[PDB]
């Protein structure tokens, strides 16, 4: 719960952030990363699955896709209805942002020694499998 | 490390998206939402600064401040040094939002907690904590 709650959130903060840095270099807004990572793991999302992601008037989003499609980072494919897909260039941003999380948990992977971040892997596992079965949809 | 991180994404992607269930209580939307938890953790903010954390342009901003100063979530201060500035700070009704989420989430992690049992919740606490701790200790690198 409580202690719980906040030691996680703090993880979780620290790991977002991280990965966020490889962000300075490719000048993508967080907006446009929340866009593209939702591409890259959902597949093909239509104009309203966005404007639902991020909470914002479709004229907020038509902008953002406007300026992701126009630096290559997205395209259209038909269904007169489109979907935006992800293409290359942008699929290196997201795998970017994931190695860039992968290096950080190395690095802590390194300082633990390997029994121990073998037994912490299972524990996260075993975590992640009862977090998923008390998870509404 | 590979699947350390895709087993801590998915364990971070459950709690916020539980947690973020109650904002449907009081039609925030996420951008929303990302305005009040920044505020409610950093303190005031001005427009510009909520700008460039949401990576949406000034009008977008505008729009998502204004309702939730009518609701009575956000208000504002002047800035001091400078007539034609301001900042929005959050009210005790914008906190209750943040309180509520954070409630859920710890009722969230209760059940979990409680599905694993005493003794092993408090082992993955301690793993946790040394986590927390190597992770404090890298979180300088730029």
């Amino acid at each position: 719960k409580q202690p719980f709650e906040r030691i996680l959130r703090e993880i979780c903060f620290m790991v977002k952030v991280e990965g966020r840095k490889v962000l300075r270099d490719f000048g993508i807004t967080p907006a446009q990363f929340d866009i593209l990572q939702k591409i890259y793991f959902e597949g093909p999302k239509r104009p309203g699955e966005l404007s639902v992601l991020l909470g914002v008037a479709k004229s907020t989003v038509t902008g953002l896709v406007k300026r992701l499609e126009a630096d290559g980072y997205l395209t259209r494919t038909p269904d007169r209805a489109y979907f935006l897909v992800i293409t290359r260039k942008g699929e290196e941003v997201i795998e970017k942002v994931i190695e860039r999380r992968e290096n950080f948990i190395e690095k802590i992977t390194s300082d633990l020694g390997k029994e121990k971040s073998s037994k912490i892997l299972d524990y996260l596992k075993e975590l992640k499998g009862v977090m998923e079965r008390n998870f509404s949809k």
